[PDB]
């Protein structure tokens, strides 16, 4: 279970952090 609740998390975070730098170029086009 456990392992498969932090396979979930990383996918979440990395998800994620796939958003945040998406919207950081987003901004850097604005720039």
């Amino acid at each position: 279970e456990k392992e498969r609740q932090n396979r979930l998390a990383e996918e979440r975070a990395r998800r994620e952090e796939e958003e945040n730098r998406r919207k950081a170029e987003d901004e850097a086009r604005k720039k």
